[PDB]
């Protein structure tokens, strides 16, 4: 329906808003575009599922997001992406870690104080009802 697209429309405005939120801060350039093939080579051979805050406007745009559920998953997937091809103990491993960290703990606390709970709901509910 009319009023259900328009709850969608509305969650991608606020989709867009977290994400650039995310973007602009220092803490997050690494996870603002895709790795670069040329400069990690060995990336797509151990990230199996590469994400990164510029596919995630994009998905937004594609309405791949129908709930924050869904957008949280990928957030989680940039930071899990982050912890296993950066593992060690050396400083820049720690490094992408503790930032990976800080962009999910982030990204979970902006939806916390501005996402209401019965919209998500209502986003569930109609996504379940397709």
């Amino acid at each position: 329906s009319m009023q259900e697209e328009d709850t969608f429309r509305e969650l991608r405005i606020f989709l867009r808003n977290v994400t650039h939120r995310l973007a602009i801060d220092k803490r997050f350039r690494v996870f603002t575009k895709p790795v670069d093939p040329d400069e990690v080579p060995d990336y797509v051979t151990v990230i199996k599922q590469p994400m990164d805050l510029s596919s995630v406007i994009s998905k937004i745009d594609l309405h791949k997001y129908l709930t924050v559920k869904d957008y949280l998953r990928d957030i989680d997937l940039i930071c899990s992406n982050a912890l296993e091809y950066n593992p060690d103990r050396d400083p820049g491993d720690r490094l992408i870690r503790h930032r990976a960290c800080a962009l999910r703990d982030t990204a979970y606390a902006i939806i916390k104080e501005e996402l209401d709970e019965d919209f998500e709901q209502l986003c569930e509910e109609i996504q379940e009802s397709r």
